[PDB]
């Protein structure tokens, strides 16, 4: 189609052949000091996600306004403490937390964020943000609000001095760089059917389901336990030296490493395999994202874990995606998450995962370059 404020802005075209590598346009050394304008009776606010009173509003907006699933019956429900973690990483600023409230009432009725992350592009790598939690009020939407907070997020990140923006969404935009297919792992099917989740297969009983899912009460492989703080350097370098292969990643310190995988009950969980010598040689890592079951009178919330990144050197890739599995259901998940990057199609339907119905797209703002296959994706956002 057209795209009226997309076609704008320094992104490639939707159908536009790509052999090149580097910025659409120049970086700018003069940016604009005024804020845009928003509709009339809503005003800018910077939200203090360290008072828990502000932290709280956005908790209910995104409850009550954020991304559905395609068929508008589960939203995501973030927690507060979820919020933190994706929020203040090493690096946050103030200004990148960008509310949108109603003047009169105070009420909060829209955000955008950016956070800082070096990101790996084929051979170059550059200081970029990724931008995330982009929510609009049910009531407030099709005004063209959204394409204000992008504006007005893209500013603030010019002032800082950043020009390339890496970023996800379910809505094909000018112009995807890669395009992943979501799966999910039934670990309480009775529960997944009840909700309706899934559907009970017409060629199998409900007991020959529960059968299917099944899983053992333990891990299989030896010497797994939760990563620890003397654990940091080596996720570091394990983690560091695996994501050499994929086209599209990001480049952490060792501190964001502690921030990204140290464990944090409901929030991140990270799980190392400690050898018979004493090395630690891989790890798995998922974290904790519920869903409403909107509108639902008995089951409220889902509980689903999503991969994030698993890291294999002498454990089979397959039997650390099964640990996962078997940890996520001893801790009380109904579903495991998964996209198909990196190598993960190497286990998906091995491991029982069924395909879902939409698309994660990956896009970059001012970057041009090839798009590559979902194997080669090696970023995952919250
Ligand atoms: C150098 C620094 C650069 C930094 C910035 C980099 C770019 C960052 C970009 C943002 C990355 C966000 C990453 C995430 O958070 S992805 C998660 C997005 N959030 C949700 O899906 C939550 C539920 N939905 C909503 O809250 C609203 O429907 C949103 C706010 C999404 C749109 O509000 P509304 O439905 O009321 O629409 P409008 O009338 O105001 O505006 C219509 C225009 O908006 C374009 N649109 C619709 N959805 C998206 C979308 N997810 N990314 C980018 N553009 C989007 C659309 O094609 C149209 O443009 P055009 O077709 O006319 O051209
Ligand atoms: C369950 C369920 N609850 N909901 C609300 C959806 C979309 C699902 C389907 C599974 O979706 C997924 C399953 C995965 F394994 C990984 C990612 C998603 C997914 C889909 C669309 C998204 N739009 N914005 C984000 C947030 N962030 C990445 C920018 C999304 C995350
Ligand atoms: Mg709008």
């Amino acid at each position: 189609r057209s795209y009226q404020f997309w076609d704008t802005q320094p992104v490639p075209k939707l159908g536009e052949v790509v052999n090149t590598h580097g910025p659409v346009e120049p970086d700018k050394d003069n940016i604009r000091q005024e804020p845009y304008t928003l509709p009339q009776g809503f005003t800018w606010d910077a939200l203090d996600l360290g008072d828990r009173g502000v932290l709280k509003e956005l908790y209910t907006l995104l409850n009550e306004n954020y991304v559905e699933d395609d068929d508008n019956m589960f939203r995501f429900d973030y927690s507060p403490e979820f919020l933190l973690w994706a929020l203040r990483p090493p690096g946050w600023l103030p200004q990148w937390h960008c509310g949108v409230r109603v003047v009169s009432s105070r009420k909060l009725v829209g955000f955008i964020s950016a956070i800082p992350a070096n990101i790996h592009i084929y051979d170059t790598e550059k200081k970029m943000v990724e931008i995330n939690f982009l929510c609009v009020h049910k009531k407030l939407r099709s005004k063209r609000v959204a394409p204000v907070l992008i504006r007005e997020i893209t500013r603030r990140v010019h002032l800082e001095g950043i020009f390339q923006a890496v970023y996800t969404a379910g809505v094909v935009l000018p112009k995807p760089v890669g395009t992943c297919r979501y799966w999910h792992r039934s670990l309480n099917p009775r529960k997944l059917i009840e909700v309706k989740f899934s559907h009970l297969s017409r060629n199998m009983t409900m007991q020959r389901t529960m059968k299917l899912y099944r899983l053992p009460e333990t891990p299989k492989t030896a010497g797994l336990r939760p990563m620890e703080t003397k654990d940091i350097p080596v996720v570091h370098q394990l983690l560091t030296r695996y994501l050499k292969q994929f086209h599209l990643t990001p480049v952490m310190s060792q501190e964001e490493v502690e921030h990204w995988f140290y464990p944090q009950e409901n929030i991140i969980d990270t799980f190392v395999v400690e050898n018979a010598n004493g090395e630690v040689t891989d790890f798995l890592s998922f974290y904790t994202l519920p869903s409403t079951i909107m509108n639902h009178p008995t089951h409220k919330s889902l509980k689903a874990a999503y991969s994030f990144y698993n890291v294999h050197t002498q454990t089979p890739l397959l039997d650390l995606m099964s640990d996962a599995l078997v940890l996520a259901k001893m801790k009380g998940f109904d579903v495991f998450n998964a996209l198909d990057l990196m190598e993960n199609k190497t286990f998906l339907e091995k491991l029982k995962f069924g395909i879902g119905d939409g698309n994660l797209q990956y896009y970059l703002y001012n970057w041009k370059c090839p798009s590559m296959g979902a194997e080669k994706v090696g970023l995952v956002l919250q």
